[PDB]
């Protein structure tokens, strides 16, 4: 069947599922006043997990709520993913920053607290990830870094990047890609050395001006989805710059969503069964 894509983004008051082939929105779910969604994810079974700043929740495909976790006052729940083991990972910016692993019943499987030193929760992170050693990769806006945090909260490593790092995603070789937000680029980080292998910007790609480089989603075919979020550039609305691209392994845009009326601003994506 046609591929379907679960999407959401800051400044878009819906999450949606798009039929990739037709480019049609086939399902929406509303966000409330004050909510901000920078993370959506699907389970293999087709359930939908999202963060919304005031919390994170899991719903069925028909819209029934399974479970919800509220962020504490002034905190911002900005991470929400499904780990390879099938459990959910959610996290909130705050003091302390908090990561939870959660089962499909909404029970807490683990908890990690850490302090970033960054006063405004909004200036902390968006999408935290978990690496093969079981530590957490935390990209941070204010300080343009990625930190590696142990489950007890200990700082294990930092690398300095640029821009406003938004997310990380793993490649088959075990390296990761880090989306650098306002730097209009992403980088590849070597597993062993934790050093920058490659920096990719619009000059390395054919077919898209990169605005805020939000979630990156590696594909089995060597390709990549890039969420090209336009909320920081007043010039983006004057043009037809795609909200979402698929690039192939050579860096060419092979497919895109490009309709700022039809599609809201997208910062997060996950393939979904239907
Ligand atoms: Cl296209």
């Amino acid at each position: 069947s046609p591929q379907h894509l679960l999407v959401g983004g800051s400044g878009w008051n819906k999450i949606a599922i798009i039929n990739k082939d037709t480019k049609e929105i086939v399902w929406e779910y509303p966000l409330e006043k004050g909510w901000e969604c920078n993370s959506v994810a699907a389970t293999k079974a087709g359930e939908i997990l999202f963060s919304y700043s005031k919390g994170a929740k899991m719903i069925t495909r028909d819209g029934r709520e399974l479970w919800n976790i509220a962020a504490p006052a002034g905190c911002e729940m900005q991470t929400a993913r499904i780990l390879p083991d099938g459990n959910a990972l959610v996290a909130w910016c705050g003091h302390p920053s908090t990561i939870l692993e959660v089962n499909m019943k909404g029970e807490v499987l683990s908890k990690t607290e850490f302090e970033t030193g960054i006063e405004r929760p909004h200036a902390q992170f968006r999408q935290i990830n978990k690496n093969k050693k079981g530590n957490y990769l935390v990209p941070l806006f204010a300080t343009s870094e990625v930190r590696e945090i142990a489950p007890n909260g200990q700082l294990l490593n930092s690398v300095k990047l640029s821009g406003t790092p938004f997310s990380s995603a793993f490649l088959d070789n075990g390296d990761c890609l880090v989306a650098c937000g306002d730097a209009h680029c992403f980088v590849q980080l070597n597993l062993e050395s934790n050093r920058i292998v490659r920096r990719v910007n619009a000059n390395d790609i054919e077919g898209v001006q990169l605005f805020f480089v939000a979630q990156l989603f590696p594909l089995q075919n060597g390709g990549l989805y890039i969420c090209n979020w336009q909320g920081h550039d007043r010039e983006a609305g004057k043009g037809k710059h795609p909200q979402l691209v698929e690039i192939d392994s050579e860096g060419k845009v092979v497919w895109q969503l490009n309709d700022k009326v039809k599609f809201g601003m997208i910062s997060t994506i996950c393939p979904i069964r239907e």
